[PDB]
């Protein structure tokens, strides 16, 4: 596409600034991808994509690979990235992430 | 789409910042929209896009309805705006620009 929500180059920089296992940090990760100053509704369509299968929730296997749904190359996520990940997002301790836990992670 | 060569957002702003007839200016554009930091074949990509009848050159016509391609309920160019943006970019003087003529005009 010509033009997106997000711009490849951004996410291409978020994306080789976190190569490494366990340099991953979702807030800097926001802020490189330019999500963090979107729209309530464009950061509603982020948790869409991430939730590839359609639960309504983003489950930790989905945070496991919440890289590739920005850029299909990339790494999964490390036990200790994805944990750290989901005990940020998780407010209700259920297990997951909903909607409005996202909308709450992202700060938009 | 989610992700493409240029985010919405840059688009949206460099459309706002040229709202007023005769307040464009391409490289102000090409900057606010992250076209100028972008590789040759982006550069190249955008160009096609903006050959919107395939003819393989930008004509003054489609230099007037340049913000379109962009955004599409965007305003026309000037007739001052569409003469000084192909004035700056037709080098060989035949009233059209090819393809290294807007590798060029862009910078990239
Ligand atoms: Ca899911
Ligand atoms: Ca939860
Ligand atoms: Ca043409
Ligand atoms: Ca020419």
């Amino acid at each position: 596409a010509f033009s997106g929500i997000l711009a490849d180059a951004d996410v291409a920089a978020a994306l080789k600034a976190c190569e490494a296992a366990d340099s991953f940090n979702y807030k800097a990760f926001f802020a490189k991808v330019g999500l963090t100053a979107k729209s309530a509704d464009d950061i509603k369509k982020a948790f869409f994509v991430i939730d590839q299968d359609k639960s309504g929730f983003i489950e930790e296997d989905e945070l496991k690979l919440f890289l590739q749904v920005f850029s299909a190359g990339a790494r999964a996520l490390t036990d200790a990235e994805t944990k750290a990940f989901l005990k940020a997002g998780d407010s209700d301790g259920d297990g997951a992430i909903g909607v409005d836990e996202w909308a709450a992670l992202v700060k938009a």
